């Protein structure tokens, strides 16, 4: 059908219906009369593994002959999503599949929809590293993804009487052919027990044994035959694990419910045990794998040349320890050589300033759990501080500052000191983050060691995140500047030579308003909800925070609304806001948040008077599988959190590469952003990080903004009266009570600046030949945000490798 | 190879050889370099796997047409053990497959040895519906075996220091390539809740619920062409189950730890509230299941035309009251119409009158968790009840005994009572079994309906217990007499007129020496232990229970060294001595058994007087695979129950098919083998039926035996002693105990014609001409004990279908 979709060859068009019918018959055991859609899916879905096979047999044998440096990503999330079309595109297999399904008889869009989601993450942090491994692939890169294998992902989200109930997440129950289980590479975790200190070394002995079986997923590079592994862990009882018989049995749940479930917090640290065991689980069975491979290439000098591991996050910081434990205690090596090896081979990534997400784990849980590994920390810490003293001697305070043990109510091991003090480079993920880091929370730190702390701007891949989800919009660009950008999106800049093009202009706009009425009409289908696709599409999809201010926004429509009620008769462009993302099952504010969008829906959507000029819709169960739906569809990107807060954002990205233009704070990598395109072609608005800090040092007090806005009083003012929830008069009280007593994250004070800067909005929109045009010059510089940038930079600038282009011989 | 394994045709050999790299690279993923034994291993599974599909599918497609009568098995065992060969066999694709895994540098046997057992069974029990499965397959029967897909069968059985350890049987942990998951036909399952009793009729709410998910095993007939399902029910928590977020998720394992773990006792009853769940979930699945087929052929009337329900004992008793409920309360059948169709669709299977084996349970149990259940029992009692009081007015004593519930301590509900009142046909296992039913435990309900009252001898596989644990037996038997008698075993008469033909006596002998030579070396090969070859196979294997009497056998083999140390250079046949089987966890009589096993053997298979002339052997984690080891190696066959205990045995006929003698008392199939092959080739011995009662009526008194035969005395005296534990002189003093004061089962009483009998098996064994002719009696003289004639008789007498050895388009 469309060009960048591949060939439709005669022979693989045949071929491939062939292999259908043999899967449909001798895999799932069924013939055209009985067969279900779910049937027909997994019919394609094994046709299209066949043809990942070869490649990946053949990738990981080309490794095993070179022997180049490994690249080993630590997360404990990977926001894969679907991975159907995702396959398809990489293989350039979409259009030959089309056709012979279309054969068959069947619509393969319809099939593609009955796969489930691999929600193994939250949002941005686990999306990230589902783009990283994309492009590590695209790149040539000897990488490989390790991670747990959760049986429930992230929960899906369900909206009743306008509250959030959350559902387990049940995604294996029809099965996944996508994996390959490989139990011959079981591997045993130690927990609890006690240290013995002998004659020659200290022994961790008496502890408990759980198995860990990993499960190999391949990611293929894009076009390049290039077929990398994404290991994930599961946990497994010993045969012999608590051997009533029949009660020793059922207690093997126990050890297994370590990759039983994901913890649903985003940006929020939970200090819980079985948390605690998950992560030393897949740094203990990832490292006896690393070490494994690398045996089978004693000579631990060369590990760091041989070797590279990125911690993402501090949710893996336990690798450092480890490290040294098999590295001192197994292996024999002295402290000295075994700490320069470990530094050397260790990257550490932060990614948000939040207090209340970092890791900060009690000292009495680590001495019971992993009681060799808080020894070690200890001997780091103490070491560690020792260099402190020698390079700022007598400073005590800094001292204190800089320890990896925290004194207090309990003493508590902060996991982002550890992961410093061991890693030979520390990087944030947006320029404005980075530089944060090294004059705020890590200013000792950067101090001690300039050379350490390094930027690294994220990145989405152009893949999934374009081609995949926006064919149409990759079609017209193809046409005019060929189909090389896909894997170098800087190309896209050619596109600046078009800008006054009338013919493209035009096809840009049409791309956006098809993809607009076929989320206009999705919405219909799944969720039975009337929309005008002449209207606005203003969204906001991310997880629901108070950083991200999502409030802001309830402000901004709710000031809308009274606006038409106070003169209805006045024309006003029609504007359709959705609202989505998912809050953790804890926390109550979030929830509240969620509750007040449908309430506000509730009264808005009824009301005569407004018809179809605006219109308030929460996105239920928001994950990958829709973002890829509803971004494509917009038209204004809401990037609105708190200058200082948001450390890079990707779904931003996301939006300025599918033609919507961004309106947002000059936070994370909305700044780079903006610098690319130009300020002019951004909807800035709001306080500045250094007007943030102005206003703390002053004393933030809500209060006076209310007391001088009159239009911000009203909308107070209903909240308070039950305006927006009749038989509940105080429901929202606790809302209102936060906004105006303990606000950290000043609502109030970007609200007059953002209402002004959403009306030059709406006066860009009515004249579509500018919008339109704008949105080419977004488009057309989006290219510094392509993962594969991000990537090769890591590992230039940290993993010390050259990305390659080659293509493997298929 | 052998004749009976098929042809290697030059295509045939071409093709697998070429699916079975297929499946190498495109199922497992990996290479000839990396591939494991294992991974060879599923290359063939997936490859013989192939060809039953295309005959699995149409054969469904073929009752659909045809629509004819269907049979349902429900067990909560089926004993398979594995798969591979036994599926070569039916499909005539041994010797195919032997070449190809040949030509591809193979050995097949190797291969073979790695599938796990499929151990859903405990003994007997379950191992009978394995073998039925087959016969009604190979009869061409419309049948579907139902039951539960447990994720750990019956424990592996480990030996320490000569005490019995468990440890789980994680049987799937590589998965199961035999199975197909049917998530499509996922059925609720309610549980606890209460009766509302509305206008019209009552309902059953406020339940919970607990998915069943499907599993569907395929079962081959022999070379016909035809295969029908085994269908086994997994547990699923619903996802909205319980919906703090992450405890909710783990408590899933609640509910589905319903299908977790086979409860491994054998022969008794242990009322856990568990067991009961285990025993409604595979009922309520299985009759949503069968009305769902029925539909898709209102008129229940014709429901018994179409359905034949068989319950395997009475752990699926719950059946008839279920059928009740969603007749009346779903269907709204009126009561007499819903019982009516109930009877004629059920039909019982009893298998043993040991007291402690029948199900009784506590009311307050059921009223709890199928409260509604409760009410039907009660209400069928009540209506039973008067039909006997209208048959045998005044007999108030009658009543209280018939009655289904239980009056006392806790008032219970005895499921064997309800069985027989609604089910139209009521069966035992072997003539003296279903006899004895008659006329002691089911007294008054044959009296109240005769008719209902049938036998039904137990019978084995030909095809497991012969052709395939034993090809070299079925190669010189085919030679002879052709191939027909693998599916109609009675033509094995033949051979009698064989039986003066020196080269078939030299022939019979040659296998059975082959057959001892290969344990022989598997003994040492698996296990490190020496034997010789030369000496008598005298073996018992089967579950370890006091009624089985193995502590017989060993004070025949504790007799045996003390003559040989009394006389030490008088020369005695050579005898190799064992015995195998698993103890129920919490059976505290059988676990000493085991350890007394293994201490006699410790000083016997260790005094260099002995020598070589007498070796004691227990057979570790005896199992369905270990049984087509041992029992074509064996000579000698121990039945040695107190007569009227073992209600049939199956254990007896296969190695009565496989050329060994039996020596037994005359109880359960025994007196029909006896009969068949006639008493001069059989070695019986011991008390009959009518002497046990003798000896009942006047009271057993151990004491008398010890007191008149001195070599007991000496033996009891050696035990207690601490003869055969030295360190601990004391520990056998529990068994001491109980066979001098309270032994249910005389074992004193049968020991002199014991070791009589015992001495005259020596003497023919002397003779190996004339042992090889008395073989060759047995053998010719066992087709009546096939499953193939059990079930034939099932299907005319009981099931109302004509059974079919045509075959079906391949
Ligand atoms: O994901 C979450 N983010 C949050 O910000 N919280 C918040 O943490 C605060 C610190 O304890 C509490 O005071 C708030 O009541 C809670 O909602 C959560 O409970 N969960
Ligand atoms: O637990 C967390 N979850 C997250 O999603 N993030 C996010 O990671 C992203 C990738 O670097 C950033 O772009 C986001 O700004 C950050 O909030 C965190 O920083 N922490
Ligand atoms: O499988 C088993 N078979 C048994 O015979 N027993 C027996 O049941 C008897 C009745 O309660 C007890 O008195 C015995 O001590 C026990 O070993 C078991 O505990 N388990
Ligand atoms: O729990 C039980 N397990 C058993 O193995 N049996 C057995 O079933 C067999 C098949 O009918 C019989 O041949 C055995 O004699 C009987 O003990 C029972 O009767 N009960």
């Amino acid at each position: 059908q469309i060009s960048v979709r591949g060939l439709a060859g005669v022979e693989n068009v045949t071929e491939l219906k062939k292999n259908f019918n043999r899967h449909l018959h001798f895999t799932l055991v069924k013939d055209r009369n009985v067969a279900t859609p779910r049937d027909y899916y997994f019919a394609l879905a094994h046709t299209v593994r066949d043809h990942l096979v070869g490649r990946w047999i053949r990738t990981q044998q080309h490794y095993y002959e070179k022997d180049p440096k490994r690249i080993y990503y630590l997360s404990l999330e990977f926001y894969m999503g679907r991975t159907l079309q995702n396959t398809m595109v990489n293989l350039a297999l979409e259009n030959a599949c089309d056709e012979a399904t279309y054969q068959l008889g069947l619509d393969m869009e319809e099939l593609e929809e009955i796969e489930e989601d691999a929600g193994l993450g939250n949002g941005g942090l686990g999306r990230l590293a589902a783009c990283f491994l994309d492009s590590m692939a695209t790149l040539g890169l000897a990488a490989y993804g390790y991670g747990i294998r959760y049986e429930f992902g992230i929960f899906n989200q369900k909206i009743c009487g306008g509250w959030q109930m959350e559902e387990a997440d049940d995604w294996l129950r029809y099965g996944n052919p996508w994996e390959k289980a490989r139990p011959e590479f079981t591997l045993p975790v130690h927990f609890y027990g006690r240290v013995e200190h002998t004659s020659q070394g200290a022994k961790w002995v008496d502890t408990q044994v759980v198995l860990a079986m990993p499960y190999d997923t391949p990611v293929p590079g894009y076009r390049n035959n290039v077929v990398n592994t994404m290991r994930l862990w599961s946990a497994k009882a010993p045969n012999d694990f608590n051997l009533g018989y029949i009660q020793a049995v059922l207690d093997r749940n126990l050890a297994e419910n370590i990759s039983r479930v994901l913890y649903p917090n985003d940006n929020f640290f939970e200090g819980k045990e079985l948390r605690l065991k998950q992560e030393y689980f897949v740094v203990a069975a990832t490292l006896q794998d690393i070490i494994r491979r690398f045996k089978s290439s004693t000579n631990f000098d060369a590990f760091p040349d041989k070797v590279a591991i990125q911690l993402n996050d501090t949710h893996p910081s336990l690798a450092i320890p480890e490290l040294m434990r098999v590295l001192v205690d197994l292996e024999r090596l002295d402290w000295d050589k075994a700490w320069e090896v470990t530094v050397k081979t260790c990257a550490y990534t932060n990614h948000t300033v939040l207090p209340e997400a970092l890791e900060r784990w009690p000292v009495h849980l680590l001495e019971t759990l992993l009681p060799r590994h808080l020894q070690i920390i200890y001997e780091i810490n103490q070491r560690f501080l020792n260099r402190v003293a020698a390079a700022f001697p007598g400073d005590v305070d800094r001292l204190r500052r800089m320890s990896l043990v925290e004194e207090g109510a309990v003493k508590r091991i902060n996991m982002a000191h550890l992961c410093i003090a061991g890693s030979h480079a520390v990087n944030g993920v947006a320029r404005i983050h980075s530089e944060i880091l090294k004059k705020t929370i890590f200013k000792d730190f950067y101090e001690l060691e300039p050379h350490k702390f390094q930027n690294k701007t994220n990145g989405i891949t152009p893949r999934r995140w374009l081609v995949l989800c926006n064919p149409g919009l990759a079609e017209i660009i193809a046409e005019r500047i060929g189909e090389e950008y896909i894997s170098d999106l800087d190309q896209l800049r050619k596109l600046l030579s078009y800008v006054d093009d009338e013919a493209f202009i035009r096809d840009v706009a049409k791309v956006k308003q098809e993809n607009k009425l076929k989320f206009a009409a999705y919405l219909e289908r799944e969720y039975k909800v009337h929309i005008n696709p002449n209207s606005l599409f203003d969204v906001q999809v991310k997880r629901i925070h108070e950083y991200k201010r999502q409030l802001l926004n309830c402000l901004h429509v709710i000031t809308l609304y009274n606006r038409i009620k106070k003169e209805p008769n006045k024309f006003v462009v029609p504007r359709t806001v959705m609202i989505g993302g998912k809050a953790a099952p804890g926390y109550h504010m979030a929830k509240m948040i969620i509750k007040l969008i449908t309430a506000i829906g509730d009264v808005v959507n009824h009301d005569p008077v407004v018809g179809d000029r605006l219109r308030v819709i929460f996105l239920e169960n928001y994950r990958v599988s829709l973002a890829e739906k509803v971004i494509p569809a917009a038209d204004l990107s809401e990037q609105i959190s708190t200058a200082g807060t948001e450390a890079s954002g990707t779904g931003n990205m996301k939006f300025m590469l599918n033609g919507a233009l961004t309106i947002g704070t000059m936070d994370g990598a909305n700044v780079e952003m903006a610098e690319e395109a130009g300020e002019e072609n951004f909807f800035i608005f709001g306080m500045r990080v250094e007007d943030v800090d102005r206003l703390d040092q002053r004393g933030y007090n809500a209060q006076e903004y209310y007391d001088r806005i009159p239009e911000l009083r009203q909308i107070i003012e209903q909240l308070s009266s039950g305006f927006f929830s009749p038989k509940q008069p105080d429901l929202f009280k606790d809302i209102v009570n936060m906004l105006m007593h303990h606000d950290r994250f000043k609502v109030f004070a970007d609200y007059e600046e953002y209402v002004k800067c959403q009306e030059r909005v709406s006066a860009l929109y009515k004249n579509p030949r500018e919008w339109t045009r704008m949105v080419i010059r977004n488009i057309a510089t989006s290219g510094k945000f392509s993962s594969d940038r991000t990537i090769a930079q890591y590992a230039r600038e940290i993993w010390g490798v050259e990305p390659s282009r080659q293509r493997l011989p298929a």
